[PDB]
């Protein structure tokens, strides 16, 4: 019928608590705490790696962020939950007959691991990750092969998500885009084609 391609992180997950606490771990231990953030949030958006980059600048190091993948998978979910309503959106969403994945740009073997953990993954029929196939968003394949994996045309997909990348990636892929409102929003200068200011407000959006 229609399919729904969701962000993980800020958009079905709050995981900004455990994510700043795994990079005060991985900052610590580099030696580096003097650069953990003063308002950590607008830090937490594209991945590991962007998260590291955008926080050491010329200081940053590759094999930091295998540093920061391990700190960050002994505590992958202490205090992470979904948002409100999400559960209920899934479930919901799923007893209707509607496709949902989760297209994320985190790794695709750690997608499924917070996902079992807080008992989501089997509202979806698919969860492709970071690294799952290629390339990551902002664009095209990794919504449009996640679609065809599916069965389904973009005219009948939508992202939900909250970065400049999802809008991008939907818009080149050919489907349709959503702003989470509720998550942490992290646009710059995209537009999507709705916003949801509540997760209910999707099952909603797909009444009539």
């Amino acid at each position: 019928m229609r399919v729904i391609l969701f962000d993980l992180d800020g958009t079905l997950i709050d995981s900004a608590k455990d994510i700043a606490l795994a990079l005060e771990k991985t900052l610590k231990e580099l030696g580096l705490e003097e650069y953990y953030p003063d308002n950590v949030t607008k830090y937490i958006g594209g991945g590991v790696r962007a998260l590291l980059e955008k926080v050491l600048k010329d200081k940053f190091r590759e094999e930091y962020v295998e540093v920061f993948r391990k700190h960050y998978l002994e505590n992958p979910v202490v205090y992470t939950k979904p948002y409100p309503e999400i559960p209920y959106t899934l479930e919901a969403l799923k007893s209707k007959g509607f496709k949902l994945a989760v297209v994320s740009n985190k790794l695709e073997e750690l997608s499924k691991k917070i996902l079992d953990i807080l008992n989501l993954s089997g509202y979806f029929d698919l969860i492709v990750g970071g690294d799952t196939f290629g390339e990551k968003k902002p664009s095209p394949t990794p919504v449009l092969k996640t679609l065809e994996i599916l069965g389904e045309e973009p005219e009948k997909a939508l992202i939900v998500g909250d970065t400049d990348a999802d809008i991008e990636a939907g818009k080149r892929a050919g489907t349709k885009t959503a702003l989470a409102l509720w998550g942490y929003v992290k646009l710059n200068s995209q537009i999507p084609d709705f916003t949801l200011s509540r997760p209910s407000d999707l099952v909603k959006l797909m009444d009539n």
